[PDB]
């Protein structure tokens, strides 16, 4: 085990940049706070989270993390993930972040290629794939964002075959810079939507297959999550937990009842 | 006073990507260190060294600074920078860093456009210009790193000619961009050289020439830095310090002892 095993349900906050620091300090300890009943034992190889705040706020997400272990004797209670990091281990990368660092604050999981910076910063497939490839290298499970480039057309065939193949493109370098036994995290979300159970159920349907065309034997293993904004009520009664491994919870979950809701939710549908 | 007074010797280091956690606590921990001698009561308001870790040691740095002034009673003894910002305050920007949160964890200066920026990502005058008004936005400084793009021509006033007139587009969208009452730092590197201290005399003094003739009477203070990779002996010896405002430490600066010795040779140049 050079990596964590993945459990078979994967729910992942993501805090991109719209939390301050004292924030973020109070929103992990309103995750861990045991009256918040959003951390349960009984969960804990079932049903995980990540936490996935901003660079700044890691160390001290990770030293909340640690004090709340040390409450009990020697599954972790919470994934701490990182939204990026760079294609290189140390050297002269000025503004970019190691994932050496990142490994040595106990972060687990690293999320590249997000729409947003694809969008914002042009970032390519090729670069998210040796991203991954430096994550891997560290023992952090890359999370690599996936989703069609296009508007897609009115023939249905035509559009979820554009779809899994505009995909197709985007997991292809990534599963050839891994090492085989590497696991790896996709989170599908249509670029042009801005839910459809549906549109999700067929293209992840697509994906899974792809990636057992490439490589269906692969010893790391794989989860598909819905990387788009994901409301109260999608999982269960909407039916996107039948179709995926987890889900990015939107900006509901930056309320802590929020969180605990969509938990009570997940347990439900399991 | 929205913004920290700017003495007239400023020196930097930048970590880039090179150092671990642990290594950049240590650093910082050494830097501070009285028996360490390199940061002096009696230097105070004409030196000022700012270091500029990594995103993810920010925090811990910060608390170090903290921990080290509660030991007198109410310049700080060291600036912290962070190394990139993104140009807006908080929002849905997967991997960047805003500059609300880097005030709030007392940086006070951001180092933008970097040569290394430029080249591996692109990053355009445009985007550092935007960068450094939201800096300023939140009391920040920015330090934008300038230089011209191009190898130059043999004719000496051809080569300075192009030099300055690259460094101006690079100026002119900052300038533009930040309030007049902003400061500003601006670090020379010629990006092609990979110390010649006449080029550098000759573009910097340019470069103040341009700054003078685009806003000559603007409030907010102005000094211009040498980007590049500083060794022992440059600054007094060399001639460096007669040029500009101050530098960027090369690695040498990794050893707390070589800080201590470029101290030393700033001060014996005063
Ligand atoms: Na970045």
């Amino acid at each position: 085990p050079r990596f964590p095993p993945l459990p078979k349900t994967l729910l992942i906050i993501s805090l991109k940049m719209y939390f301050t620091p004292s924030r973020t300090i109070d929103y992990i300890q309103g995750l861990l706070e045991p009256r918040n009943d959003i951390i349960r034992q009984e969960n804990r190889s079932r049903l995980l989270l990540a936490l996935i705040p901003d660079f700044l706020t890691i160390y001290p997400c990770s030293e909340a993390i640690k004090e709340f272990e040390s409450n009990l004797a020697a599954p972790p209670p919470l994934l701490l993930g990182a939204q990026d990091c760079f294609w290189d281990s140390l050297g002269p990368y000025t503004g970019e972040i190691s994932p050496v660092c990142l490994r040595d604050m106990n972060v687990s999981i690293v999320e590249l290629g997000h729409a947003e910076r694809r969008a914002i910063f042009g970032e390519t497939d090729q670069q998210v794939a040796r991203k991954a490839a430096a994550a891997a290298d560290q023992g952090l499970i890359p999370l690599v964002c996936i989703g069609e480039v296009s508007t897609l057309g009115p023939i249905v065939s035509e559009a979820i075959g554009r779809a899994v193949g505009e995909c197709e493109a985007q997991i292809r370098p990534v599963l050839e810079a891994l090492p085989r036994d590497a696991p790896v995290i996709f989170a599908y979300e249509p670029v042009w939507a801005i839910a459809r159970v549906d549109h999700v159920g067929a293209v992840v349907s697509g994906i899974r297959s792809v990636i057992e065309r490439i490589d269906r034997h692969r010893k790391g293993e794989v989860r598909i999550l819905y990387g788009g904004s994901a409301g109260p009520g999608l999982w269960g009664p909407g039916g996107l937990g039948k179709e995926v491994d987890g889900m990015f919870l939107g900006r509901f979950a930056h309320d802590i009842e929020g969180v605990r809701k969509v938990v009570r939710e997940v347990e439900e549908s399991l």
